[PDB]
């Protein structure tokens, strides 16, 4: 009774879609431009090789595998790998990160739908005619009365009752898609949202390719992102902040991509299925979503000045700056409307597959109906996204534990289970079953040795370097988020006690 793909390109698309997202144009710019540019690459690249692309495949073949027994989310899926209660315990981090991130995800995606409105109809600010202030600042102002940033010392956020609204629009949206399941909903929509995505971003990177002032052209934003640093190999933070950019734009460690993968044919290819959705996602990334916002930046404020406004970050260079350039070039709302539809789409077709885990939990597990297991799941998103919306600091917050920390951590802990626990042999026979190419020899080393050594290492130097200077050096009410994520985590685990039981006494009315 399990749904599946209905065809090979809809599973592709829908893949695609799940990874390309709002992390391709606004998380990768950010992180690439504030750690060097062409020096961020090369981790990058290699983060790529060793992690990415091996986990890739290790998480389609846990979702297929799992699937072919109806399950297609962690809790189940780690304890079929390994018969150990503690199995469903660390299970629940599939549930939890993607829930977690989804929160403050579709808040963002909102965003970008109310942007995509205002500017279509051209209810946005205008400039004077060459100081930078005088132009940046009306698109500022822009953004902070949308999202209400606070303009006195109570960390609280009012947003306007325009952006509530879309909010609320935006999760109807997700709701129309996921409503009708996997074929009929989320492939369905891929096939048309990923065509629109693509062609939107390549008329996106032709125009910014055609803009120059006095400051430089597009061509000084690519060389910058493309000119090596070998002499930043050896800093620590650029490569933390390189894996995590990798597991974030790969959908990796969310327990999205086990749940999509649940879907497949037991039979069905992964392997170049995998490989295909990954390397979409990268050239969406670097070609389309490296092209855009930097080489934009560059080309009106030179290189110096376009790096210091990503690190300012707080959502500058996507909602602020490009904006406010375009602005400056005839049709630039029009191309304004443009930029944020793209984002909508690519936000809208990732928010569908990280909420879908919670979903297929409350379908295969409690055995809810589709249409009660997606509202209730949107009821969920919804409320706890009132944090995420009042509460200063708090997407940050949520952005660190699960969609930084939480991917990486839990990515380790799916390998290990898989590859060492299941069995390095019988993983790596699973991944190749029906593929239509085998996983070359040499990843099998990888994954076994590398890949987890790689991340211990990483986590490490994370949590020895850097995690204390935030657990004591932020606002006290850091601790407001935390609480509840953590009061999020334990009521998942309660309705997985409660699946466990509905389980057994279903089971024993069998016997
Ligand atoms: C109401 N539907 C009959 C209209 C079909 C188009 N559609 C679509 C396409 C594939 C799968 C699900 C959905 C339903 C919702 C939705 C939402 C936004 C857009 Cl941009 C199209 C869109
Ligand atoms: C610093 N915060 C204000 C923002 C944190 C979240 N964020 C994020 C999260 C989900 C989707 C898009 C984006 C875009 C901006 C961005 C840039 C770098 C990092 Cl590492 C996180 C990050
Ligand atoms: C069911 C959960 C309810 C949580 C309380 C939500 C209160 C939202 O309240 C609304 O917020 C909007 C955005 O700031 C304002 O524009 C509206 O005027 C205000 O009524
Ligand atoms: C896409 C549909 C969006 C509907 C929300 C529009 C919010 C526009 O703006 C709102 O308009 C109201 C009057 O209609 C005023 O009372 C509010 O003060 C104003 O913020
Ligand atoms: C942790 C999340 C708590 C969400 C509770 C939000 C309660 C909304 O509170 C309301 O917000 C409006 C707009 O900001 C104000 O105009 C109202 O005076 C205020 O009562
Ligand atoms: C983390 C929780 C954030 C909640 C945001 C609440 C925003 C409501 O706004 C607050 O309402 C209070 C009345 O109760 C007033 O005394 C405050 O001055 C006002 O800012
Ligand atoms: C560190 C990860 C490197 C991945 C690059 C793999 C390139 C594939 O390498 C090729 O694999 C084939 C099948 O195993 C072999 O028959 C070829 O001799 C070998 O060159
Ligand atoms: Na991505
Ligand atoms: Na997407």
């Amino acid at each position: 009774k399990r749904e599946h793909w209905a065809t090979r390109l809809g599973l592709i698309l829908a893949m695609a879609g799940n990874a390309v997202g709002l992390g391709n144009f606004l998380r990768f710019p950010v992180q690439a431009a504030e750690n060097g540019g062409g020096a961020f690459m090369i981790p990058y690249i290699i983060a790529f090789l060793l992690v990415g692309i091996p986990l890739m495949w290790i998480e389609w073949a846990m979702g297929r595998y799992g699937g072919a027994q109806g399950h297609g989310t962690t809790p189940a899926i780690f304890y079929l790998l390994w018969r150990n209660r503690f199995a469903k315990i660390l299970g629940v981090f599939g549930l939890w990160i993607p829930l977690v991130v989804a929160i403050y995800y579709v808040y963002i995606e909102s965003w970008t739908l109310g942007f995509a409105i205002k500017f279509l109809v051209g209810l946005v600010p205008e400039p004077p005619p060459t100081d930078p202030d005088s132009i940046l600042r009306p698109f500022k102002e822009f953004l902070y009365s949308y999202i209400g940033v606070p303009k006195g010392d109570e960390p609280i956020l009012k947003p306007s009752l325009f952006a509530y609204i879309v909010f609320l629009i935006t999760m109807f949206i997700n709701v129309s898609i996921l409503i009708r399941g996997i074929s009929k909903g989320i492939e369905r929509f891929a096939k048309i949202a990923m065509p629109t995505l693509f062609i939107l971003a390549v008329f996106l990177v032709i125009r910014v390719f055609l803009l120059e002032t006095p400051n430089g052209t597009a061509a000084d934003g690519l060389n910058f992102l493309w000119t090596p640093d070998f002499e930043k190999l050896k800093d620590p933070g650029v490569w933390i902040a390189a894996v995590g950019q990798i597991f974030f734009t790969l959908s990796l460690g969310f327990g999205a991509i086990i749940t999509y993968a649940s879907y497949v044919r037991k039979d069905q290819d992964i392997v170049l299925s995998g490989l295909t959705a990954a390397t979409l996602n990268e050239k969406a990334e670097v070609i389309l979503g490296g092209s855009i916002s930097i080489p934009a930046a560059v080309a009106f404020f030179g290189v110096a000045n376009a790096v210091a406004i990503a690190k300012a970050g707080a959502f500058n260079l996507g909602f602020i700056t490009l904006p406010a350039i375009f602005s400056q070039t005839a049709g630039g709302t029009f191309l304004g409307f443009l930029w944020f539809f793209l984002l909508f789409f690519a936000g809208l077709t990732s928010s569908i597959a990280i909420m879908q885990p919670m979903i297929a939990f409350l379908e295969d597990e409690l055995k809810l109906s589709r249409k009660h297991a997606v509202l209730w799941t949107a009821a969920i998103v919804f409320f706890s996204a009132h944090l995420v919306m009042f509460l200063n600091k708090s997407l940050d917050e949520m952005d660190f534990w699960a969609g930084t920390i939480g991917v990486v951590f839990f990515g380790l802990t799916e390998l290990i289970i898989f590859f060492w626990i299941f069995g390095a042999d019988k993983a790596w026979e699973e991944i190749n079953r029906g593929g239509i190419i085998k996983v070359p020899r040499i990843y099998y080393y990888v994954m076994r040795y590398i890949t987890p050594a790689f991340l211990a290492v990483l986590l490490v130097v994370w949590a020895r370097e850097y995690i204390p200077k935030i657990m004591e050096e932020t606002h006290w009410t850091v601790w407001i988020t935390r609480f509840y994520i953590i009061g999020l985590f334990l009521f998942l685990t309660f309705l997985v006690f409660l699946a466990e039981r509905r389980r057994n006494h279903e089971s024993a009315g069998t016997l």
